[PDB]
């Protein structure tokens, strides 16, 4: 049986400063995807993210997720997940995605994701 | 920044009886991924796989690797990273997917995923 390699995600390098923070607004629209969980992570080699914030499953509104310098928040209202990562380090720089915890026999809705280049003042 | 979740990743529903030998072709095509390390990985929620198999870095053509009942083979010739999983198991069942690991700058090319239902005799 075969198997298509019919998709793409692609890096958005997204560039900044030591000392400076890291603001993404992860779109997800679909109120579809509001009480679903969501979490922010960091890829490693052979598509093995980990896992760095998540929302709680259901994940309700206005109630924001802090782990050490990041702050992870799902706005229902305005249907999008923000993430932020403060006073950013070089050693940061790396590969980085939103997710949307969804059900295996269901397609998945997936966002690219963010190389993120931290650089000296 | 912000991004939207605007790929789709869809579950190829196959099925196969107990004892059955899933053969799985995976058309990566381009030399440029030739050498490249592969796996074989099922996922769990939340786009965290959990790689069964993978061949090695740099990958060589017909070096066959097999792991319990998983047989991965990288076919350069052919473009084709080849995968089975002999007698087949109810607990096999899930979302499985092969994995060209590739550089953080450039576009990663991902493969349509297979959702494999065995069933009993
Ligand atoms: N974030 C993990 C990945 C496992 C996962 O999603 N864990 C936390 C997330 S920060 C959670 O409670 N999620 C449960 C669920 O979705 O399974 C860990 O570092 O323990």
């Amino acid at each position: 049986m075969e198997l298509r390699a019919a998709t793409k995600l692609t890096e958005e390098k997204y560039e900044l400063k030591e000392g400076q923070t890291l603001d993404v607004k992860c779109d997800y629209t679909l109120e579809k995807f509001a009480s679903s969980q969501k979490a922010w992570q960091i890829i490693r080699d052979g598509e093995m993210p980990k896992t760095l914030a998540c929302t709680e499953r259901p994940s309700k509104n206005s109630h924001p997720v802090q782990v050490g310098r990041i702050i992870l928040e799902d706005y229902h209202d305005h249907g999008l997940l923000r993430v932020r990562m403060v006073n950013l380090q070089v050693e940061d720089s790396g590969l980085y995605q939103c997710v949307i915890y969804q059900p295996p026999k269901e397609p998945h809705m997936l966002f690219d994701r963010i190389r993120l280049v931290v650089t000296l003042e």
